[PDB]
């Protein structure tokens, strides 16, 4: 709930060589994670990035060894990642593969900066496969929202945003892909979560499952009516898939 503070850092895993943050919902990596970082451990190297207004998982390498063996498993596409969401609308169907691949916008990149393949003025689409599971419906300060997992099996910038507000079900305080009838300007954050995060390097399997944020018990604005999905069960599942080859 509190907002972003230099002093307030959240840990969730600390190795020798790595170490992985809970990293608060609006703060910057380069107020920032920098700062942060400084504060609690008076050189820091980031394996991977994590949006602004993206709250969760974010794994800093402590020595150059430990980098370059992380830097391996994202460039060879072998790290696993899954979020959690909080999307406007009841999504009817469990699971849902979103495979619509993402360019970015030449007609109003400066507010918007990707897009659907097929929208107006979508260039150079990439691939995109994101694996949405829903684990409940409620309402969000009075509107219907879905409580889901996300899995992208790519990595594209914004991908899960740009996914999720392709299929009609933008995420919820998404000040960028929100649509103007959502009024994204109401909730207190934008509710994107990186829950999940398997780095499986050389010396070490960092691997991380971060407290879950969307909580009736922290956010009294979520209200939790229909349980679709355990995700206990899915984090389970989660950490018996094999690597990505
Ligand atoms: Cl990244
Ligand atoms: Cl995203």
């Amino acid at each position: 709930m509190e907002p972003g503070s230099v002093e307030n850092l959240s840990i969730v895993y600390r190795s020798r060589d790595f170490l992985v943050v809970n990293k608060h919902w609006d703060v910057r990596i380069d107020l920032t994670l920098q700062k942060q970082l400084r504060y609690r451990f008076p050189g820091f190297r980031f394996c991977h990035q994590l949006d602004f207004s993206t709250s969760g998982a974010l794994c800093v390498a402590l020595n150059k060894a430990a980098a370059g063996s992380a830097y391996r498993c994202f460039k060879e596409r072998r790290v696993t990642k899954a979020y959690l969401a909080l999307l406007r609308g009841h999504i009817q169907e469990s699971r849902v593969t979103i495979s619509h691949a993402i360019g970015r916008n030449s007609t109003e990149g400066r507010a918007h900066t990707m897009c659907i393949e097929g929208s107006q003025g979508c260039e150079n689409p990439k691939p995109s496969l994101t694996d949405l599971v829903v684990l409940e419906h409620g309402l969000y300060a009075g509107d219907p929202v879905s409580k889901v997992l996300l899995k992208p099996l790519t990595g594209r910038t914004h991908q899960l945003r740009v996914h999720c507000s392709a299929l009609g079900h933008p995420v919820v305080g998404d000040l960028t892909y929100g649509e103007v009838s959502g009024r994204e300007d109401r909730p207190f954050r934008m509710m994107l979560h990186a829950f999940y995060l398997r780095i499986p390097t050389d010396t070490e399997c960092v691997e991380v499952c971060t407290p879950d944020p969307f909580l009736p018990s922290l956010d009294a604005c979520w209200s939790p009516h229909t349980l679709l999905q355990s995700l206990d069960q899915l984090v389970q599942a989660l950490r018996a898939t094999p690597d990505p080859d």
